[PDB]
């Protein structure tokens, strides 16, 4: 088995596919799990969404890779056998859009916050064909996320990144802070290098104040946890203003 050097270990309920491994949350949502291999330090660990609503399934994240992003549509084909409509990337980081071609080339309509399309570039990412913009208050303006069925798409201000996106999944208790998110036990922020130090604390609170009753939060390099998740990461953060 593979055990990330950063990131959850595989654990009871886990299905290794390919290089990939699937955690089924609730009965229509799942975790793909995917690894970046870095010479001398190991596996690194990351984590997004499939979700099945009626005949078709949505996706939360690209793996690292254009390979590893094409497994998890095998996977999704092998076990559901549903179309994908649409994905959904949450910010231009290799973790997350790393893999966007792959969706490209299965003509999966892929959205992200606009700033994540006009940031890509710079982050050798390729954009999603869609954009995504948000009100004052960080709701998505509904017009620009058409056919969302459950996914509830909220940019929580600066963070981890300035164009971080979270996704609360309605019809479940399950939000998915991606990457603006740690653990409840995690001792740091994490990668801070393209990160908003000053307004980060405020961002995680916002998140948690968005889907203030989904008890399960998933998150990129952590195995889900409760909502102190949400706390200790603006607690940390708290420390940096
Ligand atoms: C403990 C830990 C966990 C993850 C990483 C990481 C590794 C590679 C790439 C990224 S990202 N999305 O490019 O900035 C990250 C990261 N850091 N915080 N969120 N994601 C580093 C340390
Ligand atoms: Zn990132
Ligand atoms: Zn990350």
């Amino acid at each position: 088995e593979i055990r990330p050097t950063i990131g959850q270990q595989m654990e009871t309920g886990d299905q290794r596919f390919g290089d990939l491994v699937f955690r089924q949350l609730a009965p229509n949502v799942w975790q793909h799990t995917s690894y970046l291999d870095m010479p001398g330090f190991g596996a690194v660990a990351s984590n997004g969404l499939i979700v099945r609503d009626g005949g078709r399934v949505l996706v939360v994240d690209t793996a690292w890779t254009d390979d590893q992003t094409a497994q998890i549509l095998n996977w999704i084909k092998q076990e559901i056998n549903l179309p994908v409509a649409l994905a959904v990337v949450t910010h231009a980081h290799q973790d997350k859009m790393g893999g966007m071609d792959a969706l490209h080339a299965a003509g999966i309509a892929t959205y992200a916050n606009a700033l994540s399309n006009q940031l890509a570039p710079q982050e050798g990412m390729v954009a999603a064909q869609h954009s995504l913009t948000f009100a004052a208050n960080g709701w998505v303006e509904p017009a620009t996320a058409p056919n969302f069925g459950p996914l509830k798409v909220f940019y929580p201000g600066p963070g981890h990144t300035s164009d971080n996106i979270t996704v609360g999944i309605d019809g479940t208790d399950i939000a998915f802070g991606g990457c603006l998110i740690k653990d409840s036990k995690a001792k740091s922020l994490g990668n801070l290098g393209d990160a908003d130090t000053e307004h980060y604390a405020a961002s995680a609170r916002a998140f948690g104040a968005a889907f203030p009753k989904a008890s399960m939060i998933v998150m990129s390099h952590s195995a889900p946890d409760s909502r102190a998740a949400i706390t200790h990461t603006a607690r940390m953060a708290d420390k940096l203003r």
